[PDB]
């Protein structure tokens, strides 16, 4: 995952869209 051509917003939308603590945490 590399984003610093790219913002952090844009970074978290591609970089974190396969989180999976997005029930259990």
């Amino acid at each position: 995952c590399s984003c610093t051509d790219m913002s952090d917003l844009e970074c978290m939308n591609f970089c974190h869209k396969d989180v999976i603590w997005v029930n259990r945490n």
